[PDB]
């Protein structure tokens, strides 16, 4: 697709902070950007839909080539279209905005200039950031993570897709999404079916992998770590129901782990770690800071920081596991007592280091679940299985929780927040801020 300027295209800035080993933290600037998918598709030479509701129009789009060469992604009013601000080194997502028409949630990318993404690199270095997930009720998501795109959005290898980065371009995680509209410069026209719930989505033929770290995904009731790792690492077209994933016919069998190894405390037994008020280890009702640490090993460490008081993630037995390390023998304690071969199977965290290890985009989203209302994450799941299956309750939310639409009208004005993002080697974000 090519970028149209109907609309002005203004990434709101947001900083963050590089520290170093020695000690000391320098500010850095940056903006973010929405997804693609989040924007007027309309013809290159004039104000015509190319994709209205949840389907494509069949002039402008017969084909993928000819839909791309004949469409173009304008621009984003973040605030009064998105719900989308920022103010420094914080970033704030709406999650019902009202304009001339309904937006839902924004997925966004940290960005190094306004035509590329910011590349971090994990291994052997720590993320930290501050998030308030109190106006986040059951159902919602307010997730922060990375995955392995390109920083240019797919341009350099995808020449008909000259919009980029700067459009939001490129995405990609490990569940080889085929919601996307456009993917390696074409458009996904080809065996689009409409959502049978969502009037505005639908599935295409094509999808697009790679690997996914997903160190922060929850609302004020549940939260959850987890690694995501694929035969292939970074992005990577996937066809039809091989894709694998939430969309296709059969979730498995793809290049990628749409399970992962996740780290839920509420679903490894302690109840009273996370969750609003003073019940709680860490009360959900305020702002809480979350450390994430990639030690070269390939294992991942965890702790918070809420009111000066530090917590290390909370410890966890599961079979013959015991600790709080996201380490091998978690996550093959977990496959062993929840079930599963999905993380294992795709190269476990050995495979998940070479994510790491290379670089990945920063993705902060607020999204509801057309698919399992979100009961995966803070509910019972499957919903006919009780406490007496293995890791079935991840929340205390009722199994008839998150109905994207009773939440979208119920919630309107849920948001998360996330602040004061500190990069850096190990040990070294808590120090003092430049
Ligand atoms: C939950 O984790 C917190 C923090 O590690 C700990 O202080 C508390 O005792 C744990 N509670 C339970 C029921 O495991
Ligand atoms: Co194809
Ligand atoms: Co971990």
């Amino acid at each position: 697709q090519s970028a149209c300027t109907l609309q002005s295209e203004t990434h709101p800035p947001l900083t963050w902070q590089k520290c170093s080993s020695g000690g000391t933290c320098t500010q850095q600037t940056g903006s973010v950007v929405i997804d693609a998918n989040w924007r007027w598709t309309h013809a290159t030479n004039s104000s015509t839909n190319c994709y209205d509701g949840n389907t494509w129009s069949s002039t402008l789009c017969p084909d993928n080539e000819t839909c791309a060469k004949n469409c173009c992604l304008d621009g984003a009013a973040y605030a009064s279209t998105y719900g989308v601000t920022t103010s420094g080194n914080s970033l704030s997502i709406d999650f019902v905005t009202q304009s001339a028409q309904k937006n839902v949630g924004a997925r966004l990318y940290l960005m190094a200039s306004d035509t590329t993404y910011q590349e971090f690199t994990l291994l052997g270095n720590e993320f930290s950031f501050d998030v308030d997930v109190s106006q986040l009720p059951c159902g919602l998501n307010g997730a922060l993570y990375f995955v392995s795109m390109d920083a240019d959005g797919g341009v350099s290898k995808y020449p008909t897709n000259t919009a980029g980065a700067k459009y939001g371009t490129g995405y990609c995680d490990s569940q080889c999404p085929r919601d996307l509209k456009f993917i390696n410069g074409q458009a996904n026209v080809e065996g689009w079916e409409p959502s049978s719930n969502n009037a505005n989505t639908g599935i295409g033929g094509h999808g697009s992998c790679c690997s996914e770290m997903d160190i922060w995904e929850a609302n004020s009731i549940s939260e959850a770590l987890t690694p995501h790792p694929c035969t292939t690492v970074g992005q990577e077209i996937c066809e039809g129901c091989g894709c694998g994933g939430t969309y296709s016919c059969n979730r498995y069998g793809g290049t990628c782990d749409p399970d992962g190894c996740d780290w839920n405390p509420y679903r490894l037994g302690n109840t009273s770690f996370y969750g609003p008020g003073s019940s709680f280890t860490l009360d959900t009702t305020k702002k809480l800071t979350v450390v994430t640490q990639f030690e070269t090993s390939g294992a991942i460490n965890r702790y918070y920081v809420q009111n000066g008081v530090t917590f290390q993630q909370p410890n966890a037995e599961l079979g013959s596991y015991s600790g709080n390390e996201l380490n091998d023998d978690y996550c093959t304690a977990e496959e062993a007592e929840f079930g599963g071969s999905s993380f294992s199977d795709k190269g476990g965290l050995t495979q998940f280091k070479k994510a790491t290890s290379g670089g990945m985009v920063l993705v902060m989203s607020l999204w509801d679940d057309y698919y399992a209302n979100m009961l995966w994450l803070d509910s019972t799941y499957p919903t006919n299985e009780t406490s007496s299956t293995p890791g079935a309750v991840r929340g205390s939310c009722s199994t008839s929780s998150g109905v994207p639409a009773q939440v979208e009208s119920q919630s309107p004005n849920a948001k998360v927040t996330f602040s004061n993002i500190k990069f850096g080697p190990i040990g070294s974000t808590g120090n003092p801020s430049g």
